[PDB]
């Protein structure tokens, strides 16, 4: 999975250990390998949401399965309670967008995942 | 509907309110909530275009639907002139991605769109 | 084509060149024009990789076509091949997303790419 964290929150409030952190709970919840998990983390962005500037965190979600609609709802909860435990938003101030790919459509240790597999 | 507005002009040429006016203008273009609205500003970036540093934007737009091949031809023509108007950019230098989402691939207020719906 | 690459090393470390060259590659590679090809680097970023914030590259590549499977395995290659070279990454250090699009959904010129062409 490769997972981008965006916020308006300043960066001292986004924890060292933030990116550890998600790495563990996407490992339980898409039942992925943590080695397999890329985290990128901005912070002090501009981002507004319904016009207002108030603390919000964007974030993207690529894996090949794991994803399904069922998936979703788990993941969905739990990041949603990582970032309120973590960066202190409120519920609705966490929106996340889910990218199911195919193994053709991704490129690791020098070929596509389809290549080095079954 | 979720954007990232990612520019090389810095950050003093993106004027405050371009995130509100995009989020009103985006709101009358895709028939969309401005409630649903988010918008990413990342400017002082790093791009090129045909290897040219000459100012540019590169745009992501999200929705869950709304982005209808047609729809598509309104948002870039609205998008652009919005950014030619605020950023004076040229008409060929604002890079447009949509991206149309099943609600099933979007959480947001802890749970899948899907599951909050009919 | 629209790329992104994201780094956690500096931004010293990714030579003025970069953006100038992966062009040229891209536009061999895939069969493109050098001048339908955007660049962004973002560098100096917080990004960690099974939990570890050793260097690393978080690349997405998006384009109408071009990205058969057999085409991604020649991209992953030559793409990495380059950020080894220029950023000195180890091969399994270099993560790329492929998007394929449709010319319905990307904006450029003022209009969508479907509404220019044939």
């Amino acid at each position: 999975p490769m997972v981008r964290v965006a916020t308006n929150l300043p960066d001292k409030d986004v924890p060292a250990n933030f990116e550890e952190r998600l790495t563990d709970l996407l490992a339980e919840s898409m039942n992925k390998p943590r080695n397999r998990i890329a985290i990128e983390v901005l912070a002090g962005q501009r981002i507004t949401h319904g016009a207002s500037r108030n603390p919000v965190a964007v974030i993207k979600v690529e894996s090949i399965g794991a994803l399904s609609a069922d998936d979703n709802i788990r993941h969905t909860q739990k990041i949603t309670q990582f970032c309120q435990d973590t960066l202190k938003l409120p519920k609705d101030k966490v929106i996340i967008t889910y990218f199911d790919l195919q193994p053709i459509h991704v490129g690791f240790n020098g070929t596509t995942v389809a290549a080095a597999t079954m």
